């Protein structure tokens, strides 16, 4: 069932189902911390996949058989599309440089190649791990690269198309909503009116530039370290190297990729993380608000404030009708909130950077990974189980509205101040409806009321 | 106008009406950084002057002279009462380890001994800063033993007498409630029902559960650093001067102060500082929730939750006589959050001593005192102007509950399940209330729901 | 392949060999956020099992059948030993009372009982899920005391035993270390001296402070929710369910696990798990400032420090010996990092409940379990893998304790001041040691220095 | 002593001295919150004067009389010189809305007018407070326009300029210190040599990074929430003046405002500042390594890197002439602590908006002020004594350099990897360096050390 490999430490059985060595088998035992659900991420396998694929085509130009090379390039080709992926069993509480990850990659793709090639497994021949799947003698430079092809994706493919989903929906309710005129909300107190598409209009910009902020993060995303090696001078790898694998693996993404101008900041600092980290944490605000505004705006049916009625999703009691949990609104804000756990985890590991290298690179793209991966699952699950099916509770609207005391500004160019004071003064005392005041109080008769107290005059300045 | 002082650097002006020396303004003149408003806070100045005081009356069993140590203890006495915070200029981002400070209580109290003794102003005469003020040859512990003095004094002085009158004032409320019954609210969604009394006789817990975590706090702060010296050895300092002046302390402050165990991991780390952070974090959780909950509850009054009925303190406009704003609610909360931000920032000056001392000494004990202060200041805030005169709508609460669903079990056993929740269905499509729908149905009559729902029979277990 | 199921959504298709019901399938669908890395830890899982067996004993004593109760219990033992982890696929970013999961724990202990007595799967025949399985009628109640056992447990089981390895290991190093005296360091500036052991010493005091510090946040944590139900009035439940369900899980446990004293801030409010995160947010700064100073101190081994050699864990380059990457130093400073975000993530769920029920429960938990098993895992391998190894170069720590100017204090009571200042002024100035300045300058002959200069002598107060 | 004034509550002495009236000192009476310390920031207050000198300037437009116009727009350039100050006594712990400091202001420069005017103090004559200097109607969003203005204005004046001059002054460091090769570090390991130049040349581009950042984030700054009057649908008042305002204000401090295109967004969240305080923490980040790196290359000078010599600012003891303590450094650390911690904050109370106002608004400007001021005038003296007066240890970079083992690659090509790793190891045994084992091993000459081991050739890719 095994292979036998050895280390400097002593015999060790790797499966022989399993495309890993003994490099990774070693360090399985070295950091048995957290279990299964603290495995390096998919993304950064999947990365490392793209940038191995890169670097096999490029390292062409400086040597690399192309009988090797094409046998890597589909090697790197099964990692990138998630089809290894059970043999990377290494957990993110590693080392601080990420190289543990680094080598299960090489011994992956290299036991694989060969095997595309019929060698021998384990054997490093004719693809070896180091000379050939490392030929760019890269050390401290690839899980930098890395981290940022598996942000720049998790961007591209999850966090910004959830958002969008979010933006949009969010902006056909505040159309549809657009007519709808209710009391507003100020210290959560009754305040001047306002319509839903006014209040559903806020929530929609605040996604639009939610959305603004993550992409001003990405620039710098876009930096590859690959070229630096061990401490950024770029020693032991060849000149253009830097240059043609950052162009190799915008090719091969779609996106700008480039090769980062100062690769001593590159690897000493990964303050592009700590940015991009700081714009989820924006938005994490930015849905806490919107979700929890909807969380109390669907409260009810009865005690609470009751303007929405949200999908029901989880079935409900037959003897409960009308109780809706928010349940949508719940995982969002749960979500936000641990974003901005996420946020101080990366802020920490980004400041505390020495000298040449920042170790704490594995612990970083996590926290990152796991924000953005959050973000826009819950975004889509947020827009298709509650925002889309959200109904307004216009005959509860409408009805809160004619007896609020708030409308009774449009009298004062009508009786003056302290008359439409006194109508709100006495209407407060008695329960009684600002028309229903006014009329007992002899101000005005009830046709003069209707004429001059329009809600839909109210919703603009003058 | 001025007097002239001198360090081995060059010639400094020192105010004439200063009793601070060459080495303060030359340490402000290097550490412009935030203003007035980031000066050593006034508890730490006290702290060191009842700490100096403890020093010259111990230091008379090693030689100190008694004439020149009663001048240093009636000077210290006056730094102790804050008679002298004009004479601390110098601000919080300073060195580390705080011994600029140090320096400056060292000065101002040898010089203002020196008044009391007919001397000049910055002659070192007959009071020396180092040699008499300093005898314990005292360093890098000096600072530390301060930070924990006016930490146990702030929280004995106004983090605790603040919570506790919050929690007296809640309780009463608790007890002056107990017979009104109203509507739960789990999800923000309408539940089975409880009392007043009994819900905020869960914010008596949480206060009563913070202080007995602040408390649990304590006995780390209590210890004390002083006869550290430098590394934490002691070198310089005489044996038995680290318990006489803990000891010392004590009595002088009524609060059981003990030299620490291990001076290495009390000048190394300042672990204390952050668990007591972490309690008023926890503390401040427990604020937040309860007062957003009665932010809440006082909501309306029309459109809002309207449950209870806040005190008005500031006046409102005439045109708006049922608006009452929860500003003390306002106030609270945002102190909340402030703490939680101010944790972090002591925890990330806790995790970064360096060998064999911490220097982040200034901003973490700044960071603890501003949370102590503002927590307790905001307790007796909120308790005296909001919490003592909350008055329950009653009339609002009854209608509400006679309006609910959430009674509707109480008649499974008389009419059966079916039955019951076919009345809640058609009360909810009518907009009905249970008792109009369960009789329009044949189902029962107005003495029967009227003697079998029982509110005041569904606030316990059977 | 699948047996076909009913919800009041449709048809759902369950696999025959899982245990979960329409129930969870319908949750799996809503509530697509984050992949299988955020499955429900599984120690809330076995905590489920732990009060479904207690709660199914204690319900024979409110006419629950004991063939029926049996089977439940047998059932529920299965999910507290880890035997039915597949049958639970629901992420944390569910519900924010955590009910599904309940829900999910309820269908699978039924079906599974259901088996164990020969009827068939899916039929709640005879064994119901929430008849039987929750006969109890708990509803807002089993997530809340499920957290608290998980907890607990984690917290007597690897988050102690794990820090109580690293306390014992670093006091052995302290006690091999006692006389090997080498520079101290403030402001990363030489310092007097001290030993390896007393230095190592104040590393031993902040774990057992920090072990000290968590067992005091476990008394609130051992208060259980139990019996609350909906909105902490115990409604629908039997009187004396709360008092022996938590005595039963006391027993099945061994832990001091009782009822809470005050149900609605045990649904209300998680403080006990943020002040349980607190102290383990105190036990990351403990270790960062540990770990951190490890990882200095075995710099080098020729541009650093180099006072310790750290053991080898991962395999070395032969051409550069020497190098040992202090690679559990980087694990153990990251999972300190990664606790401090989890800190925030559950300090802010924690302070955003409403009214009768916190909605943050899934992921404050989550967190909660996280920084306990990464700070025990770690603490452990931190133990086994560098701490024991580790050993002192006292060859260069020597060589540097007499070529510092660090001891030129010795000679005061010999020379005086001025004179010891003069020798370390020119010694300075000149790339000279303290004895060849002393000497050239003509102070002292070298039979002096020696039996004045002893550093053995410096360790302490005088 | 005192003048009398009146609320409708009651009457309140007023000082004679102060411009402030009747509702600020009942503002003052109820928030007794924390002190003078936790006063209103002064460019809030500043900012107060710039908005109230547009408004008046624009409410001319609008019937606003002339010379009551040009008396309130002298009186509030006076609050904006900073020449009132005194009279602005509330804390930043009061509603959450900040509309007490609104009509601190309104009060403020009311009566400064009257004075101006000839008239009485406390009079409302001819100078009314509400219906001369708040013409405008406005009100919930006075606050949120006058962050703004005071957080861009801070960012232009302070913070910029501050990372400006640091950033200039480590790129002349980098410069200067371009031909110095010493022995680079990763995980605190001796690593391939780099120049001082390209260390710091890293430093510059995180400095760099870092303005532009901080620059990425004004934009939604310069939205100005002016118009939006209570709910944000800008009721009560003229059609145009958001704008007019706006453009008034962009003309008065020569910064692009404009007013905000959504006045909900505007008035329900301050999520541009949570983006500010994210660039600000990214920058923190970055500061920290910076300063902490030079921290330790600064260390020694014996037994530290000693590396730098950093400039002695403060006079130490003479008995120590070696050690300089990195004050300058701690400083900027401790600063870089405060952001990360006044960050989490900002956040809390960004996420915490309830409808159509958040009322977190006072403590968000105050942290992001403080962190602002903290990190422009840290920078400045970090810059000023500490980075420009940098000196490098070249004897001993070049003696480490010569003793460093990690220059023995240079020997591959031309004895090959067997003998260098030789060499490695047998010069790791002995104590002795690269060229004194290689020739006493009788692999190479003198001469063929000296012309193959070349560091200058060891810096970048081949
Ligand atoms: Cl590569
Ligand atoms: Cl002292
Ligand atoms: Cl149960
Ligand atoms: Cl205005």
């Amino acid at each position: 069932s095994f292979r036998i490999e050895y280390d400097t430490f002593g015999e060790l059985k790797v499966p022989n189902d399993k495309y890993y060595g003994a490099q990774t088998v070693r360090s399985t035992m070295n950091f048995k911390i957290g279990g299964v659900t603290e495995r390096m991420p998919t993304p950064v396998i999947k990365a490392f996949g793209i940038l191995k694929r890169a670097a096999a085509e490029v390292n062409q130009d400086y040597g690399l058989d192309p009988k090797i090379a094409n046998a890597i390039m589909k090697a790197a080709d099964e990692v990138a599309e998630g089809k290894l992926n059970d043999h990377f069993p290494l957990v993110v509480w590693q080392t601080g440089s990420g190289t543990q990850t680094n080598m299960n990659v090489n011994e992956v793709i290299s036991n694989r190649a060969i095997e595309m090639l019929g060698g021998e497994l384990g054997s490093k021949i004719p693809v070896h791990p180091n000379d050939h799947v490392n030929k760019s003698r890269s050390s401290n430079d690839t899980f930098p690269t890395a981290m940022h092809i598996a942000a720049a994706i998790e961007v591209h493919e999850v966090l910004l198309p959830g958002l969008q989903k979010l933006h949009d929906a969010l902006d056909a309710k505040s159309k549809e909503f657009a007519q709808i005129i209710k009391i507003g909300r100020t210290h959560t107190q009754d305040a001047v009116p306002l319509t839903l598409g006014q209040e559903f209009s806020g929530y929609v910009q605040q996604v639009k530039y939610a959305m603004t902020r993550i992409k001003a993060a990405m620039p710098r995303i876009y930096e590859l370290a690959a070229g630096g090696t061990a401490v950024g001078t770029g020693l032991n790898t060849r000149i253009g190297f830097a240059e043609k694998v950052a162009a190799k693996v915008a090719a091969l993404t779609g996106l700008p990729f480039v090769t980062a101008p100062n690769k001593f900041e590159a690897l000493a600092a990964h303050d592009a993380l700590v940015e991009l980290s700081g714009a989820m944490n924006t938005t994490a605000c930015s849905l806490m608000k919107i979700a929890n505004d909807i969380r109390f705006l669907g409260s009810g049916p009865r005690s609470g404030l009751g303007e929405l009625i949200l999908p029901e999703n989880e079935p409900g009691s037959s003897i409960m009708p009308g109780k809706v949990n928010p349940t949508q609104c719940e995982a969002m804000t749960m979500v936000a909130a641990q974003v901005m756990g996420n946020h101080v985890a990366v802020t920490v590991g980004g400041s505390n950077g020495h000298f040449e290298l920042n170790v704490f690179k594995p612990m970083m793209i996590k926290n990152v990974l796991h924000s953005a991966r959050l973000l826009g699952d819950a975004s889509v699950s947020f827009t298709e189980n509650c925002v889309v099916g959200i109904q307004a509770n216009t005959e509860r609207i409408n009805k809160l509205m004619n007896e609020s005391l708030m409308l009774v500004t449009a009298l004062n160019p009508h009786i003056g101040y302290d008359k439409a004071a006194k109508i709100a003064k006495t209407a407060h005392k008695n329960g009684s409806t600002l028309k229903e005041t006014a009329i007992e109080l002899g101000y005005l008769t009830a046709e003069q009321f209707d004429e001059w107290v329009k809600p839909k005059d109210m919703l603009g300045p003058k």
